[PDB]
């Protein structure tokens, strides 16, 4: 113990040497003194304090001099010395208890306290604990007389006007509510005010003190009731003969005393209301018997405190039924009614202390009326009471300003919670209270309403937190505000604007007449109020309800309970409300509420007016965004059609040069740097809301168009460096992101949810406008000039300080897996977030430069495979399963689509990491990738760490889940409730609005009670049940694209993966072989169900095949031996994928070019032979089927599929005969003659100069004829190329008759010319020779009818860019075309 009190007095004496950095010391200190007194106090509590440190405790208190606040940090510390050893609860003995009373209360023994009245506190204390011992002897009719002797005194030295005054310097709330302004602050104060310090208390200090309150209350009103009673008697009758005096006010002080304990804590105030037995509410009628003024005040301040909860409040209320009399509400309306004729005539003025007695009547009025319902409705219709008339009256005449407002309050704490029914009585009551006093003029008087209500703080702030409850709707707000917040024959008699005269009003305070208030917490509160109005009648306003009734089917009238659609928007505030934000004094009254001093707002309480009032003027300005394209297009252009129909006007209080609400905060520069500040004042709720400002701001295209163009480069970005703050808050943004998490509070933590807000701006900043710099990039630490990122030497970034490195930080130390307890879905959501970021990063050629590079000196593709977890069927997420009956319901659904997005960013990472290495970077990275892609990773070197395979994350897909085959509604029975939300490209849906139509229907049949109640909540379930299927549907389908998103990352990773690595050794062509032995069991599965994954499976296995390009160890041969046997059974299915005709032809295409490597490299001693024949055997078996779907390809508008079709089948008939002289019996030919394919391919042979005019057609044509001499070579072959009239089709075309901008020299445009006619003469030439004799004349009359050209030809070939060697290259195809002549001429 003495080591505690050491301690303190080490720091008192510091804080009293410093006085005679500095700010923040105090603050440091102050708590620590603090805390040792909680713990000290602690200490007593247990029973191990002892009786030395009593006395020297006591000592202290006897010598200490200054009223401080380190003398209130001791009080609970007192009280627990005297109710340990003073109290019979405390384990102290009797004749130890006797024995300290001498020491405390005997006086003249060191007695002479520093503080003369401190001792008095003390000794008045011991008394009240002390008195209770011995209820249950030696002198006892003498001790209660020395007892009550010394108590009295003592009380008169100043007692209760000390114990009163900590209770009320210690909770000192440091912002003043409005509704208790003055409450029990009348009484008189001997106690010398704390010193200007602004030493706060412990939110438990606090606490603490009223509980040891609770037990002095407790013990005087138990032990020493006389003492009280005696004390009624001495000032009552004091009272009457000595009224000027102010004869001793000690037991109002201790009501307060009594007030004070209790607030709050609704537990100790049951006590009270328990048992009517118990002394404790035998002292309540004792004290409300008599009501002498300023007593009753006192008493009614006590009653307001002992109400806080429901059931206090309903105890409270039923004691002023009384249902020798008590105060009762009998009583209190009689005087409220007897006040209200002195002034609306006694003259026109009141007594203060009958002032004060009703503003304590009406505050207690207010406070039982909001904790209670039945106090609520008792006092809002009671005729013997008749409370609204009562103080409507009252209001009316003159009355000081404090008086008005515990008026309002009444009025709003009756309306606090309402019905639509209790909402037209009291408009009707407001309606005539506000249209004449009761010629003036009906409407002329509401002017001086206004005018009185919004001139003073005190009524101001009052009367708008009135008009503020009046539009919370009876069904609660955030409910379906389909109903106008208030009754449409609001006015209709006189103003006919409804609820605009009020609104005007309030505008009119928050911005002309909030310069009339000087103290700022004043200016606070009530700007506070004033936007707290703003919200409510934008909140109310249902913008999808406006939409749904301008767009699509649905009713004006007949659906919501409003009369129209049209009377909606014309009634509802927003219509005005609106209007109001365009005003430049109100954007300018916005602007200077959030500007405040930077320091003062972080040194201050998250729950102050100063932060709060921060925080509402940032959500109107954000709400005020969001409904600004509602308003503008479908709102504004209503009113003024019907302000010219019905020919009313009100005075426009918008700007005509607005044309948005970006245009006010367009020329607020310091708008977006007080935004950011604010962040690193570390308040959460604020923070949330000036980040999503910044995104609004930075992803609009007015304010990004006012930054930048102007000269100024960007006016945003050097605004963050005018005071050199652009690295001081994106310094607090990193702390943020690196700032710690808890398990237990989870997804909704001040800590996560304010990363969650900054990864949603950096990344909502950069979408818009990416490649421009942008505010985001500038705070990420990228040096922003035009059109240009850096890289500041000696700089945040440079040094891997900057906020960017501690995204890539967060991501490298993530743990989204706690041991079977699920992948926790807030935790792996955290994880997208950030990387989409850096994604964006790496795209643009604004980052990808700076981007790449620094994740390279990071490891960042290692930290991301060393930390990824594999997809497994027993591996919860959030708990839930995968297969369950029904998995994507829950938010664990939406947490498995991201981390699927969160994978395939990283695949395309470490796709652009490995292509950026392959130029020059050393093989050690792309050594470590794909070690690490294969799971060898050596960091440390004492052992390889143990990855999974990126074989093993081929994990996103199990063919079997069947995502695409879960039902969709149909269109038709969405309809048929009127339901057209559902968007297209498959079907996808917005939950919201469809959700929005269902609550309107629910709304249409409750109100209308034609079938109620069963069926109703029957129907209440089907709707739960069909967003229930909607929301199933649009996940699944929103999983798809995320799934298929993740296998063209992990495809595309594979390609770029074979293009740099060359395969030749064992190692390699081991991991091929892995490769492969992945993607065939899937591709294979589904190569019939649909084509948009088989392609990218399929893309692989094709670029894969032709790297197998084709001395030996006995490892490498049974590796071989396992690829050949996989790239047999890929052979297989990709020809009965193609027999079936499954996918498009561009999936088709890519089929054809792994049959096609299959036929020309694997199968081309006498093994091979038979190969051909299993090859060749496992073709035809799929008879005509499988040659019908490569012949029509053919001849396809895909030019790339007719192209591959037409080579594979050139391949096709080269490994039939390499099976079966030259002149044979093939069964592939004698099949396309059946399917006419000859026929056709033959007779498309007349365009030949047409498609041929390196050329795409070019080479599809090339393998065209290349196939018609493959064919020719064979007798039957050349037969049915004859019969279907071969040279009727030479001869049409004309291609035997003897350049603008086309891309090459002519020499070699010559050269393919020539090659056709290479190709077109060993055709023909192969015909004859083949056919016989038959074709002899044929062949006869094809050189008669085109003679000249073969001797031109025929002499010709007889006689250094490129030119050498294509001349070399032509010259050799006249050589190749006489001799193509020359052998037709001899063998014709
Ligand atoms: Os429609
Ligand atoms: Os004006
Ligand atoms: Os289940
Ligand atoms: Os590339
Ligand atoms: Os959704």
């Amino acid at each position: 113990i003495p080591r505690c009190m050491e301690a303190m007095k080490g720091v008192r004496s510091m804080l009293q040497c410093m006085a005679d950095t500095l700010d923040f010391s105090r603050l440091s200190l102050v708590e620590q003194h603090e805390c040792l007194a909680s713990i000290l106090h602690a200490a007593v509590q247990r029973h191990h304090a002892t009786i030395a440190d009593f006395q020297d405790f006591i000592k202290i208190l006897r010598k200490w001099d200054k009223y401080d606040h380190f003398l209130i940090h001791l009080i609970p510390v007192l009280a627990a010395y005297i109710t340990e050893f003073g109290s019979p609860e405390g384990m102290g003995d009797l004749q130890q208890a006797r024995r300290l009373n001498d020491f405390i209360c005997k006086g003249g023994d060191e007695d002479s306290w520093a503080l003369p009245v401190l001792g008095a506190a003390v000794r008045a204390w011991w008394i009240a604990e002390h008195n209770g011992f011995y209820l249950d002897g030696i002198n006892l009719d003498e001790e209660d007389e020395q007892r009550t002797k010394q108590f009295l005194d003592a009380l008169k030295e100043g007692a209760f006007d000390f114990i009163l005054s900590v209770a009320a310097d210690c909770k000192a709330q440091e912002w003043q509510d409005p509704s208790q302004l003055g409450a029990r602050q009348w009484l008189q104060r001997k106690i010398p005010s704390l010193p200007s310090e602004p030493f706060p208390f412990s939110h438990f200090l606090q606490h603490s003190l009223m509980v040891h309150l609770e037990g002095f209350v407790d013990a005087t009103i138990s032990n020493l009731p006389d003492v009280l009673r005696k004390l009624r008697t001495e000032e009552d009758e004091q009272r009457q003969l000595r009224p000027n005096h102010e004869q001793d006010m000690d037991l109002e002080r201790f009501l307060i005393i009594i007030s004070y304990a209790y607030e709050g804590r609704p537990d100790a105030a049951m006590s009270f209301w328990e048992d009517p037995d118990s002394n404790l509410a035998g002292f309540l009628q004792w004290a409300s018997r008599r009501a002498s003024t300023p007593l009753v005040s006192a008493f009614c301040e006590m009653l307001r405190c002992l109400a806080d909860n429901e059931e206090c409040a309903t105890a409270a209320h039923n004691f002023l039924l009384d249902e020798s009399q008590s105060l009762t509400w009998s009583q209190i309306f009689k005087e409220l009614e007897y006040f209200t004729t002195k002034v609306c005539s006694d003259p026109a003025e009141i007594e203060p202390e009958s002032a004060l007695m009703l503003e304590c009547y009406l505050r207690l009025i207010a406070k039982l009326a909001t904790e209670s319902e039945i106090a609520r409705k008792r006092l809002i219709m009671d005729e013997d009471f008749n409370l609204v008339d009562t103080i409507l009256k009252l209001s009316v005449g003159v009355i000081p300003h404090r008086l008005r407002a515990c008026i309002f309050y009444v009025l709003k704490a009756l309306m606090i919670r309402k019905t639509h029914e209790e909402l037209d009585a009291m408009w009707r009551w407001v309606e005539a209270w506000m249209t004449n006093p009761f010629t003036p003029g009906p409407q002329e008087c509401m002017e001086m309403m206004f005018r009185e209500f919004g001139t003073g703080f005190e009524q101001s702030n009052a009367f708008i937190q009135l008009l503020t409850t009046l539009l919370v709707p009876p069904e609660g707000l955030n409910s379906l505000n389909d109903s106008v917040p208030f009754p449409e024959w609001l006015g209709s008699s006189i103003r006919t604007l409804g609820i605009e005269p009020y609104v005007d009003f309030v505008f009119d305070v928050f911005a002309n007449r909030t310069k009339d208030i000087s103290d700022p917490s004043q200016l606070r509160i009530l700007r506070l109020s004033c936007l707290d109005f703003v919200m409510v009648c934008l909140v109310t306003f249902n913008e999808d309800l406006i939409v749904l009734g301008h767009e699509s089917n649905i009713s004006i009238d007949d659906a919501m309970a409003a009369t129209n659609l049209a009377t909606y928007v014309r009634l509802h505030p927003f219509s005005r409300v609106m209007e109001w934000l365009f005003n430049e004094k109100v954007i300018t009254s916005l602007i200077n509420t959030i500007h405040q001093d930077p320091i003062s707002l972080g040194s201050a309480s998250p729950d102050s007016p100063l932060v709060v009032s921060i925080l509402r003027a940032i959500q109107v300005m954000i709400k005020a965004l969001e409904l600004q394209e509602t308003y503008l297009h479908l709102v504004r252009p209503e009113v003024l059609r019907y302000q010219g129909e019905a020919g009313v006007r009100r005075k426009p209080v918008a700007n005509a040069a607005y044309s948005a609400f970006e245009d006010g905060i367009l020329s607020h520069l310091s708008l977006v740097v007080d935004l950011g500040k604010y962040c690193n004042l570390g308040h959460a709720e604020l923070t949330l809301a000036c980040l999503k400002l910044l995104e609004k701001i930075s992803t609009s295209s007015r304010i990004l168009s006012a930054w930048s163009p102007d000269g100024h480069r960007n006016k945003a970005i050097v605004q963050l460096e005018r005071n050199g703050e652009g690295e001081t808050i994106s310094a607090s943004l990193s702390a943020s992101i690196m700032a710690t998490l808890d398990p237990a509070l989870a997804a909704s933590g001040e800590n996560y949810r304010v990363k969650l807000a900054i990864l949603d701006f950096l990344y909502a900043c950069l979408r818009a406008t990416p490649d421009q710099p942008t505010i985001a990039h500038q705070l990420l630490g990228f040096h922003c000039e035009l059109s240009k990122l850096g890289i500041e030497p000696k700089g945040p970034f440079d040094m891997q300080k900057s906020l960017f490195h501690s995204l890539l930080n967060v991501l490298i130390t993530l743990t989204v897996s706690e041991e079977e307890q699920g992948m926790r879905g807030y935790l792996v959501t955290l994880k997208y977030r950030v990387l989409r970021i850096l994604q964006l990063l790496w795209k643009s050629p604004l980052s990808a430069s700076l981007v790449m590079d620094e994740l390279r000196a990071t490891n960042f593709l290692f930290h991301m495979l060393l930390r990824e977890v594999q997809i497994q069927p027993q591996l919860p997420w959030d708990g839930q399963l995968v297969t369950g009956c029904e998995f994507l319901l829950s938010d664990a659904s939406l947490a498995y689509i991201d981390y699927l997005a969160s994978r395939a960013a990283i695949f395309e990472y470490i796709g652009k990491e490995l292509c950026s290495v392959s130029q020059n970077r050393i093989p050690s990275i792309k050594r470590q990738i794909f070690d690490a892609l294969n799971g060898q990773i050596f960091v440390d070197e004492e052992a390889p760490l143990t990855i999974p395979s990126i074989f093993d994350f081929f994990d996103f897909i199990n063919t079997d889940y069947k995502w695409e085959e879960i039902p969709s509604p149909h269109f038709t029975y969405l309809k048929d409730l009127d339901l057209g939300p559902c968007i297209l490209e498959g079907v996808h849906y917005d939950i919201r609005k469809a959700q929005e139509i269902l609550a309107l229907k629910r709304k249409e049949y409750e109100h209308s009670q034609l079938a109620t109640p069963e069926f109703l909540e029957t129907v209440e379930l089907e709707e739960k049940v069909l967003i229930e299927w909607l929301t199933v549907r649009n996940r699944a389908n929103l999983l798809l694209t995320a799934r298929l998103n993740l296998l063209q990352a992990w495809a595309n990773l594979l390609l770029v993966m074979i293009e740099s690595n060359d395969f030749k050794s064992t190692p390699k062509m081991a991991f091929l072989l892995q490769a492969l032995q992945a993607i065939l069991p899937t591709l294979e599965a589904f190569s019939s169900l649909k084509s948009d994954e088989a392609f990218e499976l399929a893309r692989v296995a094709k670029v894969l095949l032709w790297k197998l390009d084709f001395g030996l160890d006995r490892e490498q041969f049974t590796v071989g031996n396992l690829i050949g046997d996989k790239l047999f059974q890929l052979f297989q299915l990709c020809l009965s994928a193609i027999s079936q005709c499954s996918g498009t032809p561009e999936l088709r295409s890519l089929y054809y070019s792994i049959c096609y490597r299959y036929l020309t490299a694997v199968v081309d001693t006498r093994s091979v032979t038979n190969a051909r024949a299993r090859t060749l055997k496992a073709i035809t078996l799929y008879g005509d089927r499988l040659l019908n779907v490569i012949c029509d390809d053919a001849y396809g508008s895909d030019t790339t599929c007719q192209t591959a079709a037409m080579i594979l089948l050139n391949a096709l008939v080269h490994t039939s005969r390499a099976s079966s002289p030259a002149d044979v019996d093939c069964p592939i030919i004698d099949a396309l003659n059946r399917l006419n394919f000859i026929g056709v391919l033959v007779d498309s042979l007349k365009e030949i100069l047409n498609e041929w005019l390196a050329s795409p057609s070019q080479q599809y044509t090339s393998a065209k004829l290349a196939l018609l001499l493959q064919l020719c070579q064979t007798r039957q072959g050349a037969k049915y190329v004859l019969q279907a009239n071969l040279f009727r089709a030479l001869e049409q075309s004309g291609v035997f008759a003897a350049d603008s901008e086309s891309g090459v020299p002519r020499v070699v445009a010559l050269e393919r010319h020539y090659a056709l006619l290479v190709a077109l003469a060993r055709v023909v030439g192969a015909a004859v020779t083949a056919r016989g004799a038959h074709n002899i004349v044929q062949g006869r009359k094809f050189l008669t009818q085109h003679r000249g050209l073969v001797v031109h030809v025929l002499k010709k070939n007889a006689g250094r860019r490129d030119e050498i060697l294509a001349q070399q290259a032509l010259e050799e195809r006249i050589e190749e075309l006489a001799e193509a002549f020359m052998l037709l001429i001899t063998a014709t």
